[PDB]
């Protein structure tokens, strides 16, 4: 409690000693309130680039309304009986061996953060304007130095999140998290091959080739329960067994990782806006509060322990979960050690994102472990049992179904695939505003690049792209603001065979493929099926009509150096 948070509440107080009230009307009942003070101050445009090449999609609901525009974080989960309490730290540890036997734990350094701001990643921070402007001041460095001195010591005094859910810190305290805990990431802790049960840096493209080897294994259905809430539903248990990591250091790196556990993820400090406008000062010790790269790491394995656990349940490893026997410890331990690495293989995990292919169906109704480690499934019945699939092309995961397709030449594409109107409904959107014309034309173009390189297989997606790179001079580099091969000027025909022959582990046959016309589609009903408007009157009048949508952007950006991509298709 205030030993470890006071420092940063007294602080925050000082600042605002001209506003400090202790509120009795506070919303709050699981967040600790310790005060209120004076504040004042606050969406998605439209890219009108990829609008202009997708007209028939001005009509479709589902497109339209994506492009317009709380009681859940103020909740607490109980906490877990002994018996799930030792399944927990006794697998945790467990976790941790097998992740570490091929990696080593280290600091992530000041060189490493600074040429992460200045090629823009989504870091989330909040003197200094942009946070490229602090990583070349040098003052900032010295207030990076003082809070961690202050780590050191086992004190904390400016490490506070701001909602808005994703919680935003200074910059500094995001460079302490990251010199921490960014080894988890930048040494790829969660790869396939390190993990087993992991995807980190795999790619749409080699997600739907990972599912499909899972169905290859024996077993029963494979199952994808969401959890409501996932963030939500991090136990102060689930937080201690993720700091266990740290017994895998040494020297400053485990103080200071230590530090980031105990101070800033195990008992938090939030200022949250609340209209009636009045910045709250709460507190809690649990839930999901770190940067959202740290946050999929041990989302990733906090979910790969409950998953095993949940096995462990459906295979009878132990009877109850409210105590667990001397023998019952012994049997968790053998299973581990003895099964633990085929038992990861048998799963795809993704931050709180699952598919398990368990030893059979008894796993459906394996409840209680989950339930009480309290996460509880999305959209079904406390204790009904899941309904597993039993065909992997119908299992949803990373928002995505993966559908098998056979090119004329006999070799094997399995593509990641969605509803047609999400894809579309995302293109059309722009984060933030003040873009000039080129860097929505540039943003236009990531899309239709990302569409050519995942989508191609889709009708309607290989005509737009082909359109928007057709319609945005032809030098003009992608923007943005997995692995994302499409951030390239080469041609985009390179980058497929690269990514679907070459680099592809499950692809025998290496031979290129010369044309877009080599490349298959879907079944036209399959296609149709996934929202195609093929057979639609306004679709087709599109597609003969292109050359003049194209016309119509390449005459609002002007006099450019411009490519006809249309006759990559046979029909044009
Ligand atoms: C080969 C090229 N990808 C292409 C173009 C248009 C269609 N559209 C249909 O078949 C609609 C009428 C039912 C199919 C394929
Ligand atoms: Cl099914
Ligand atoms: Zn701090
Ligand atoms: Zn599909």
């Amino acid at each position: 409690n205030l030993d470890i948070i006071g420092k940063r509440i007294e602080k925050i107080k000082q600042e605002h000693e001209t506003s400090w009230h202790y509120d009795q009307d506070h919303p709050y009942k699981t967040w600790a309130y310790h005060g209120s003070y004076e504040t004042k101050q606050t969406s998605s445009m439209v890219n009108g680039v990829v609008r202009l090449l997708t007209k028939p999609w001005d009509i479709i609901p589902m497109v339209t309304q994506m492009a317009m525009t709380k009681e859940k974080v103020d909740t607490r989960t109980q906490e877990p009986k002994e018996g799930t309490k030792k399944l927990m730290k006794i697998t945790a540890e467990w976790l941790w061996k097998e992740l570490g036997k091929k990696k080593t734990p280290r600091m992530c350094t000041r060189e490493e953060f600074t040429r992460k701001v200045r090629s823009n990643a989504a870091l989330g921070a909040i003197k200094w304007k942009s946070a490229r402007e602090a990583v070349e001041d040098s003052g900032f460095w010295e207030l990076v130095d003082k809070e961690r001195n202050l780590h050191l010591e086992g004190k904390c005094e400016t490490c506070v999140y701001n909602m808005m859910a994703i919680w935003y810190m200074w910059l500094g305290a995001r460079f302490l998290e990251f010199e921490a805990l960014g080894f988890l990431n930048e040494d790829h802790w969660f790869s396939r091959e390190n993990s087993l049960s992991g995807v980190e840096g795999e790619g749409l493209h080699k997600l739907g080739y990972i599912l499909r080897d899972v169905s290859k294994k024996e077993g029963g259905a494979m199952y994808a329960d969401d959890t409501a809430g996932w963030d939500t539903r991090i136990t102060l248990e689930d937080l201690k067994n993720e700091e266990m990591v740290t017994n895998h250091m040494e020297g400053e790196h485990k103080k200071l990782a230590e530090a980031i556990f105990k101070l800033t993820y195990q008992n938090k400090v939030v200022r949250v806006q609340r209209p009636t406008t009045v910045m709250d000062i709460i507190s809690r010790r649990d839930q999901r509060g770190s940067g959202q790269v740290v946050t999929y790491g041990l989302n990733t394995f906090t979910n790969m322990e409950a998953q095993l656990i949940r096995q462990m349940e459906g295979e009878g490893v132990f009877k109850s979960i409210q105590h667990l026997t001397v023998t019952e410890e012994i049997a968790v331990k053998n299973w581990l050690v003895r099964v633990g690495r085929e038992r990861l293989s048998r799963m795809a995990i993704s931050g709180d994102d699952c598919v398990v292919k368990p030893l059979d169906d008894r796993f459906a109704s394996a409840l209680t472990a989950l339930n009480d480690m309290g996460k509880v499934r999305k959209d079904i019945q406390q204790w009904e049992p899941s309904r597993g699939w039993n065909d992997w092309t119908q299992v949803p995961f990373c928002s995505h179904h993966f559908h098998e397709l056979i090119m004329k030449d006999g070799r094997v594409l399995v593509v990641p695939c969605r509803n047609q109107d999400e894809l579309i409904g995302r293109a059309r959107i722009s984060q933030g505003a003040g873009w000039s014309l080129r860097e929505t034309a540039c943003l236009g173009k990531s899309y239709a690049q990302m569409w050519s390189l995942m989508y191609f297989h889709r009708r309607d997606l290989r005509l737009a792209a082909n359109a928007i790179c057709s319609a945005v001079p032809s030098h003009w580099v992608p923007t943005s603001r997995a692995t994302h091969e499409w951030m390239t000027t080469e041609d985009m025909l390179t980058v497929w065979n690269r990514v679907w022959i070459q680099e592809n582990p499950w692809m025998e046959d290496k031979t290129p493929v010369e044309s877009w016309e080599e490349i298959p589609y879907l079944g036209k009903r399959e296609d149709q099926w996934c929202g195609s408007l093929i057979g639609l009157t306004s679709r087709a009048t599109w597609a003969k009509n292109i050359q003049t949508a194209i016309n119509q952007v390449r005459s609002l950006i002007g006099n450019e150096e411009y490519t006809d991509y249309m006759p990559s298709m046979k029909r044009f």
